[PDB]
């Protein structure tokens, strides 16, 4: 399929201790240039936003986060200090964020859990242990509840077969079970439904939600709804939507973050930072394709300042 990739890319022809003095200049004294740190850090990749905080530290003996932190305001310091959080570390600073006692916020657990490949989950898995001292399972585990603490487990495992021939029978057969599941609305068997969707192989999935369909009339996310449904089924959702495909998910996240009355900055900021190197112009072109609007169109009439200019820049164009 189309290839992959974002829309931040090395700036060539880098200079970590020019960076550091335009950065330097721009909050030196009363008053801040934000133009023109909004201008560098968006188009200079993670790598070498990190480079540049180097250099500023031993040409000046000052922090470039700090500094960051008290010269900028607001949603647009939020997005900045995002931008330069290591590519490594975001996504299990994201989780970790989220898992809090009974204030746990469920939507990003399912989020970038369901929307994660193996090998993404596998080193986030690494980094969170590193960093908050403790295995992401445990926590997972202490602040969730049912079968969606159960799939989120097998998920977690980070272990789905790899692609190969399919076996036609395993589709059919394999497309009954979640038929019946369905019909007893996901509310028994959870053991035989979990092993399904988060162990078989992308490929073999893709032709078992095609099957589903021939077997039933309507498409497996038309028996889940998204907006009463539980953790579980809006699990469920995420996982089926992300086997079709990750950029589609994403855009669909994006969209609900935005429509209607207000915004979901939290949601917002995480898609765009995280995604920025990796698949969001894929996510551009599904977003686009599917709800008839530019992202770059939807976030201009969302947004204003300097968040906004920020933001229009990382989308990088009007599709
Ligand atoms: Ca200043
Ligand atoms: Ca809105």
């Amino acid at each position: 399929a189309q290839v992959l990739r974002g829309t931040v890319t090395d700036f060539p022809g880098f200079d970590e201790r020019a960076d550091a003095e335009t950065l330097r200049k721009a909050m030196k004294g009363l008053g801040t240039d934000e133009e023109s740190i909004l201008t560098l850090l968006t188009s200079r990749s993670n790598a070498q936003r990190q480079e540049i905080s180097a250099a500023f530290k031993t040409l000046f003996g000052r922090d470039l986060l700090d500094d960051l932190k008290s010269e900028l305001t607001g949603k647009f310091e939020k997005l900045i200090v995002a931008l330069m959080k290591p590519s490594r570390l975001y996504d299990a600073y994201e989780l970790k964020h989220a898992l809090k006692g009974a204030g746990t916020n469920e939507k990003v657990l399912t989020e970038i859990i369901a929307s994660r490949t193996p090998e993404e989950l596998r080193a986030i898995k690494q980094v969170y242990e590193e960093e908050y001292g403790s295995s992401l399972e445990d926590d997972v585990v202490g602040d969730t509840s049912g079968y969606y603490q159960r799939m989120l487990v097998v998920l977690l495992q980070a272990n789905r077969d790899p692609d190969a021939g399919i076996d036609e029978a395993q589709v059919e057969q394999d497309a009954q079970a979640l038929f019946q599941a369905g019909e007893l609305k996901w509310g028994t068997d959870e053991e035989k439904f979990i092993t399904i969707f988060g162990t078989r192989s992308v490929s073999h999935l893709r032709k078992v939600f095609d099957k589903y369909m021939t077997i039933s009339g309507f498409q497996i996310e038309e028996t889940i709804d998204r907006e009463t449904s539980g953790n579980l089924e809006q699990l469920l959702l995420a996982v089926v939507k992300s086997i079709r495909s990750i950029p589609a998910y994403l855009a669909e996240t994006l969209y609900y973050a935005m429509k209607g009355a207000g915004t979901d900055d939290h949601t917002l900021i995480r898609v765009m930072v995280s995604r920025s190197e990796i698949d969001l112009f894929n996510i551009r072109k599904e977003f686009r394709k599917n709800f008839a609007t530019s992202l770059y169109s939807m976030i201009k009439g969302d947004t204003s300042g300097d968040y906004k200019k920020a933001l229009l820049l990382l989308c990088g164009e009007d599709d």
